[PDB]
This record gives structure tokens, C-alpha cells and sequence, in this order.
């Protein structure tokens, strides 16, 4: 039916309409597809932001410093975001991509540990540097699309190298929606504190039949854009192409 140069333009589109630039990879198998409005995002590096809790989850779970059901308790100061203000569990955080709950994870873990398991895992340049509360926003720890898309393969089939146990506990922080049997699983991105600044969706559908695509979208967010353009752009591209 569908012919690919269609297919290409439709998602190149989708980033045009929205008045960025970006990127979204999509892994069949072995087989990495670029589409969107700037193809040449997609080996170049840039601060994970938000989409680091997924690793900063896995390594805190692993080496016991949470459980998927202890509350982080909100010690009562004023945050950025109102929906901050209260007490969650690490799913909870996943899902509000709430920093703060992060940050007193990131600290439970330390330096020293995190350096050791971010290098374990090869995440992205693998460089978290000497502040082990904000490497993840503000550099210098980056991560380019391509790696991105390998890593959330990576934990959608378990073959990162913690247990199975933790792998499945953070993946039951993914789940975002669903539509028409598929599951889709994704973590969002945006970094603020860093010019220009970056979005992200990274994550995988899970098909009826049990066939996981990864993906990741990498864009420029700009003063005055949605957040949830990450999430249009995303679900038109993916239905596009048939995915979902
Ligand atoms: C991670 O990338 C972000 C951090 C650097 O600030 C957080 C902040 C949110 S913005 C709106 C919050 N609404 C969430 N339900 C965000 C994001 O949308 O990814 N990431």
C-alpha cells in the first residue's frame, strides 16, 4: 500500500507542523528506521533529562536502595510543579517525572556507585561527573537518539545486565497508554536547564502478538511549545506506520 517516501513525509510533517526539529528512531528487530524533519539528530549526543530515571530506577532497585512501594515522602518545599508537592512511590515519580523523588534516589546510590553503573551499563558518553544529583540535566552525561532507541530494546526484551525481577519492576512504571492491544511503554524528556533545550519520548510498543518496537523521539522544545506535542508526534508517527 503505502509507499515509504509517503510514509517519510507524512512524519517529517508531523515535526513541521509542530515548528521543531527532531527526530524519531524506530528499531524492527535488528533494522533502525530515522524519520522526521532533521535526520542528522540522530548520533548526536544530548543530556538525557527525565528519560535517565528509567537507569536511575534500575540501578536504585537493584542495589536495594528502594523498593517499588516505599513512599518518598515530600519534605514540605515549595517545588516547581504543584503535582510535586506530595508523597509517591518511584512509579508514581516515573510517571509525574518528578525530580525531586530522583535526585533522593540518585544521592541514596552516590557518586562513586552510579559512576560504577552507568559505566556497567555503557549508557549514553557513560561521564556523570562529580555532582551525582543533576548529571542527568545539565550534562555532562549525554546520549544521542540512536543510543537511546538500543536501550530502551535493551530493557524491553531484559537484556541489560540487572535481574529480570528489577527489569520488570521498571517496566511496570512504563506502561502510558493503550490502543487497540497494543501497550505502549515510554518514558518523557524535557531539559530545561540546558540551551537549546531537548525532548524527548523514549520506550516500545508492545503488539497483541507480543512483538516489541522500541522507539525514541528527540526534539527541540521551544519557550511556548506543549509538552504533549512529544506524545502527538509521537502516536501519529507510530500509527502511520501501522505500528499501532
Ligand atoms: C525531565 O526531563 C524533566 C525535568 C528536567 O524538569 C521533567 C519535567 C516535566 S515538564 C511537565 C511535567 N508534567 C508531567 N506530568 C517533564 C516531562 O514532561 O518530561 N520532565
Amino acid at each position: 500500500h503505502i509507499s515509504s517516501q509517503q510514509h517519510e513525509k507524512a512524519i517529517k510533517s508531523y515535526f513541521d507542523e509542530a515548528q521543531t526539529q527532531g527526530v524519531i528512531i524506530i528499531k524492527e528487530g535488528k533494522n533502525l528506521s530515522t524519520y522526521g524533519n532533521a535526520l542528522a539528530r540522530a548520533n548526536k549526543e544530548y543530556v538525557p533529562a527525565s528519560t535517565f530515571d528509567m537507569l536511575n530506577a534500575l540501578i536504585g532497585l537493584e542495589n536495594h536502595k528502594a523498593t517499588t512501594n516505599e513512599i518518598f515522602k515530600w519534605d514540605g518545599k515549595k517545588r516547581t510543579y504543584p503535582m510535586w508537592e506530595k508523597d509517591m512511590t518511584l512509579g508514581e515519580a516515573m510517571a509525574l517525572s518528578a525530580v525531586p523523588v530522583y535526585q533522593e534516589l540518585a544521592r541514596r546510590t552516590g557518586l562513586e556507585l552510579m559512576q560504577k553503573e552507568v559505566k556497567r551499563v555503557n549508557f549514553g558518553n557513560t561521564n556523570i561527573g562529580t555532582q551525582v544529583d543533576n548529571f542527568w540535566l545539565v550534562g555532562p552525561l549525554k546520549i544521542t537518539p540512536v543510543q537511546e532507541v538500543n536501550f530502551a530494546d535493551d530493557l524491553a526484551h531484559n537484556r541489560l545486565p540487572f535481574k529480570l525481577e528489577t527489569q520488570e519492576e521498571v517496566k511496570k512504571m512504563l506502561l502510558i497508554k493503550e490502543v487497540n492491544g497494543s501497550k505502549i511503554y515510554a518514558k518523557s524528556g524535557w531539559g530545561m536547564g540546558v540551551t537549546p533545550q531537548v525532548g524527548w519520548l523514549t520506550g516500545w510498543v508492545e503488539q497483541a502478538n507480543g512483538k516489541k518496537i522500541p522507539f525514541s523521539l528527540n526534539l527541540e522544545m521551544k519557550e511556548g511549545m506543549s509538552g504533549s506535542i512529544r506524545n502527538e508526534i509521537t502516536y501519529k508517527s507510530l500509527e502511520n506506520l501501522g505500528i499501532i
